[PDB]
């Protein structure tokens, strides 16, 4: 009966939801993943000395969403730093989560993915400011280089712990 955390990764098509999830678990960068595959992925982690099982839903669908959202304990809000629309979508993802959870206090982390890319359309400042207003952590990640990937998920677990403690 080990501690489990139900995590849900959300965000627009092509932001790197699958790449982040697979990097975390497999330590491998998928250069392309079938965008129709929605599945749960398991990971055993130790975070600040506490061992736990992560049950991570990598969302892809475009019914049972309400249920995974309802049972989800923490949400990774992923955008890509070279996709302004994906950043604008964040607001709506957050709103839907609050709506179905019927709670203003839901563990979430804002993730700006593709930090390895030489060009970007979303400033760090913009993302930092948004996260500041939401009162949630902001992490820049690269599923390719692995920069910040562990930290993004670990930070989400720490937010879930705070919420429960
Ligand atoms: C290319 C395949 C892929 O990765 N994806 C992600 C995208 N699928 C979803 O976003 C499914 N979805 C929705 C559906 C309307 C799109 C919602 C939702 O109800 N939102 C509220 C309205 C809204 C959202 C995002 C952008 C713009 C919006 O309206 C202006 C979000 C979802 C909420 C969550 Cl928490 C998760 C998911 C998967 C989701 C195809
Ligand atoms: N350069 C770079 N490419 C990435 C990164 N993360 C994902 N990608 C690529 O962007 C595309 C979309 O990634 P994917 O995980 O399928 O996005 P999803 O639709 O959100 O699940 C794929 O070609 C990935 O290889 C990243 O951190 N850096
Ligand atoms: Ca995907
Ligand atoms: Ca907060």
């Amino acid at each position: 009966g080990m501690t489990e955390y139900k995590l849900v990764v959300v965000g627009a098509c092509g932001v790197g939801k699958s790449a982040l999830t697979i990097q975390l678990i497999q330590n491998h960068f998928v250069d392309e993943y079938d965008p129709t595959i929605e599945d749960s992925y398991r990971k055993q982690v130790v975070i600040d000395g506490e061992t736990s099982l992560l049950d991570i839903l990598d969302t892809a669908g475009q019914a049972m969403r309400d249920q995974y959202m309802r049972t989800g304990e923490g949400f990774l809000l992923v955008f890509a730093i070279n996709n302004t629309k994906s950043f604008e979508d964040i607001h709506h993802y957050r709103e839907q989560i609050k709506r179905v959870k019927d709670s203003e206090d839901v563990p979430m982390v804002l993730v700006g993915n593709k930090s390895d890319l030489p060009s970007r359309t979303v400033d760090t400042k913009q993302a930092q400011d948004l996260a500041r207003s939401y009162g949630i952590p902001f992490i820049e990640t690269s599923a390719k280089t692995r920069q910040g990937v562990d930290d993004a998920f670990y930070t989400l677990v720490r937010e879930i712990r705070k919420h429960k403690e």
